[PDB]
């Protein structure tokens, strides 16, 4: 059921990409800078996913579903980028605060890999620096990034404003559901983890970016 | 003898570096830039294959030359950056598509890796994937990229055009030995890999670089 | 007590990221980049460096301890600091990102045959080590020719504080290709103790002190 399940998760990447691309043909005044970032995302996570429906993106230590970290390192950075161009969309670019945001997405991914290959107080150290990574993003997602946005106008900033919810609310259930399950406490069966692991993604990954590049189309009219 | 082939190889790609520094030092028009890049290609190969020379870069799993796919990683995207500038050449850069031959090419040469870690159906799976990576670099370089190089007039459109078919024409070589070898159907002898992969690479980055900055040094006026 | 040691590192990693933070607060005209610049640099070095206090950021090899996070920390820390050093160069004038990404590329390439140095035996660790030393001539080399050229470029009074910084960095910089060589990834001279004494107090000067004397100097340029 599992291989199952990621080879289905690839399918739709597959879908999603293939998607972005058709929108990317007719851009309604969106740059492909952020076509690109939409294809890109679901295209590495789909490679990552099927390499478990293969059998080869984890090994046993519990399983560590190793690919999931490979897939997170490039799509969560990423995302983030496209999360800062909508809330640059008319302005200024400021990359130092989009470079901000890679910097601590990574290093975030990285602590989550470092949590699942250590054991007892040490795994929890690692797991709380993830933590404190992910409030500092959603601390610069609703503060100074909402403020660039809010300088780019209503429509704008109202449509930043949806996309910074939908994101944020997806990404605050990752390090919930690694804590639950068998990376962490271990209240929550494998089974239901990758499950988890299988939604939720769709959504933080093709879902974010129907969202988002509609929301950014629909300005140009 | 695979150990000394590599030797050679890494002093080839030493030669080629000191070429293209001198060369960078009188620059006839061309950026910095293409200089640096025609550099750091044949140094991180040359490095690479050091470690094959020295017998780190491989290990046995029949013998995974590692090595090629952290030199292939770094170099292949370069190239294709060298490609995407020159056709961009006297006109504004588009780096969105510049990044896309970038993702596209890392994507291909991961694959490679994993095919080769990989045994039966599974391999060729991955070989697939990246051999598609292959095709679209190919359709952008002979589609949007080179109407880019069209758009830079003739002269820069028809030096575009050679460095493209001399890129694309070695290119095809890489999947084709590696599909034929040890690591595919296992036709090809050992040996006889690491002469195509020692061979095509020295045309692949040094006499690409050699004939991509003397037709863009050609272009240059005084 | 090299655990310990460790933590302390990293604690004073954090104390400068706050200070360089702070700083960033009221900038004095020195851009957000270099101020995000100064603070990844020890954040980055403080996280790898606290992994070695918890015992995990090394293995034994050769019979010796390879303390693998040093790499880890180095191959992001040092090429960040040389990108500090030529936006110091570039101050008030026109960037040369290519001759920027040539340090990084130095750089990068520098910590890697150091990586592979340490996993080698024999004549073979020593081809490595001269590799990386080379490295470090050329990014040394640019230091003081081209790069310094750009500053002088930039005017009397950014010149004097590049030079300064270049000065400090280069210092620095030639004791960890020294210590290395002469410690238990080399020829054995020192001690492990000692080694790892010398890689705690080098950085904190090479990260936290470098970057205090780096963005003091950019912000005395301001007016207000
Ligand atoms: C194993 C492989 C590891 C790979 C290692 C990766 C190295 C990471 C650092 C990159 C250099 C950073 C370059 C900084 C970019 C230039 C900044 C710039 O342009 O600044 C503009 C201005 O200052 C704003 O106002
Ligand atoms: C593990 C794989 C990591 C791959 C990293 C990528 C390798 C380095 C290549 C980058 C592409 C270079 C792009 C240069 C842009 C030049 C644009 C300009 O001159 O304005
Ligand atoms: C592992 C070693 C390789 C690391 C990356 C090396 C980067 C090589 C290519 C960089 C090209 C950057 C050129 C930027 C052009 C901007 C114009 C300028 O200001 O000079
Ligand atoms: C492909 C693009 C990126 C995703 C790939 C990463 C996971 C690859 C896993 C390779 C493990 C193979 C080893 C084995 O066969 O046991
Ligand atoms: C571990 C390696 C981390 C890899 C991260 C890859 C993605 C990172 C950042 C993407 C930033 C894209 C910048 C967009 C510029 C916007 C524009 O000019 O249109
Ligand atoms: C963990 C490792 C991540 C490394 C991240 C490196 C960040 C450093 C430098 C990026 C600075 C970008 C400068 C852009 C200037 C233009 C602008 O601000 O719009
Ligand atoms: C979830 C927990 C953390 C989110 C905190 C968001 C705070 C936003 C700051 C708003 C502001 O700066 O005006
Ligand atoms: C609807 C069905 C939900 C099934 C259970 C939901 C998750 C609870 C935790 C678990 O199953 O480990
Ligand atoms: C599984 C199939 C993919 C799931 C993706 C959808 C996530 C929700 C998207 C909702 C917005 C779409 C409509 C719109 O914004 O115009
Ligand atoms: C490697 C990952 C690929 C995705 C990266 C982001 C795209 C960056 C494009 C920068 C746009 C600059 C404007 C332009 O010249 O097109
Ligand atoms: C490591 C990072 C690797 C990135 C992920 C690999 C797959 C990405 C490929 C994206 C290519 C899509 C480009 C199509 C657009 C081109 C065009 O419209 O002209
Ligand atoms: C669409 C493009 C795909 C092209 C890829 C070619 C796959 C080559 C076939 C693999 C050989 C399998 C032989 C075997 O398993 O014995
Ligand atoms: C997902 C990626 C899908 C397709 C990438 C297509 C690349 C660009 C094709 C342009 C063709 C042309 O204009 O000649
Ligand atoms: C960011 C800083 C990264 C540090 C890497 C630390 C790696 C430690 C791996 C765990 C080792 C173990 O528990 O055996
Ligand atoms: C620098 C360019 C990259 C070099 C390739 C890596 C070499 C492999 C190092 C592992 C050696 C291990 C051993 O000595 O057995
Ligand atoms: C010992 C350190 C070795 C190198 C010292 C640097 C020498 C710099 C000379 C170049 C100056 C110039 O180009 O005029
Ligand atoms: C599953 C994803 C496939 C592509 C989604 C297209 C939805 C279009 C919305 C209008
Ligand atoms: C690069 C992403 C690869 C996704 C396509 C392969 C998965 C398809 C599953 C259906 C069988
Ligand atoms: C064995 C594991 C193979 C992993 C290959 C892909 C990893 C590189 C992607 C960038 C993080
Ligand atoms: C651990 C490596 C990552 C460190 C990144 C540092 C993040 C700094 C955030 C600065 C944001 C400035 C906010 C402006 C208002
Ligand atoms: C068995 C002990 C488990 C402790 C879990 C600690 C994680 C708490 C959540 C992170 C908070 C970080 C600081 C804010
Ligand atoms: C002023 C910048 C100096 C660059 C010189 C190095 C470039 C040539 C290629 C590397 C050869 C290494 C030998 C030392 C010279
Ligand atoms: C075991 C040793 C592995 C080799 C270390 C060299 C890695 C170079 C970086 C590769 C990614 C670009
Ligand atoms: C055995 C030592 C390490 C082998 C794996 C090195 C990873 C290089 C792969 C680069 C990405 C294609
Ligand atoms: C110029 C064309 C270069 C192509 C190289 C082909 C290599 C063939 C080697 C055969 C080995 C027996
Ligand atoms: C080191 C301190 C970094 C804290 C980042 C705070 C986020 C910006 C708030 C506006
Ligand atoms: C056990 C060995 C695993 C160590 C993992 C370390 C985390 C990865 C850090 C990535 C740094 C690359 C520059
Ligand atoms: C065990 C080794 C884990 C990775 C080592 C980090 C390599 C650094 C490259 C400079
Ligand atoms: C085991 C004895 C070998 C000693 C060689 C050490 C010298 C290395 C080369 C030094 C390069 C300049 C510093
Ligand atoms: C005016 C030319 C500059 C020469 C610089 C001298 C070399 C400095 C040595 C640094 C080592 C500390
Ligand atoms: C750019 C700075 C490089 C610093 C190199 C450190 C020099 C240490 C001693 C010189 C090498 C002596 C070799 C002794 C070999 C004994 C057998
Ligand atoms: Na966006
Ligand atoms: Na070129
Ligand atoms: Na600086």
């Amino acid at each position: 059921m599992i291989s199952i399940l990621h080879y289905g998760y690839s399918f739709i990447m597959l879908l999603g990409a293939l998607y972005f691309y058709l929108l990317s043909k007719d851009p309604k005044g969106v740059p492909a800078s952020e076509y690109l970032i939409a294809m890109v995302i679901p295209l590495w996570s789909g490679a990552a996913y099927l390499s478990i429906a293969l059998g080869q993106g984890l090994f046993q230590y519990t399983t560590i579903y190793y690919a999931r970290y490979i897939d997170w390192v490039i799509s969560t950075p990423l995302l983030l980028a496209a999360l800062a161009l909508t809330a640059m969309f008319g302005g200024k670019k400021n990359l130092t605060l989009l470079f901000s945001l890679v910097a601590l997405d990574v290093f975030m991914i990285i602590t989550g890999f470092v949590a699942d290959l250590s054991i007892g107080t040490t795994k929890y150290i690692w797991y709380s620096l993830g933590v404190i990574a992910l409030i500092i993003i959603l601390v610069i997602t609703f503060g100074p990034l909402r403020r660039i946005a809010l300088s780019n106008g209503t429509r704008l900033a109202r449509h930043y404003t949806r996309v910074a919810i939908y994101l944020s609310a997806l990404w605050v259930c990752y390090p919930t559901a690694w804590l639950l399950g068998p990376s962490g406490l271990g209240l929550a069966q494998e089974l239901t983890e990758v499950l988890v692991f299988i939604i939720l993604p769709i959504f933080s990954k093709v879902g974010f970016s129907i969202v988002d590049l509609h929301g950014l189309r629909k300005l140009h009219q």
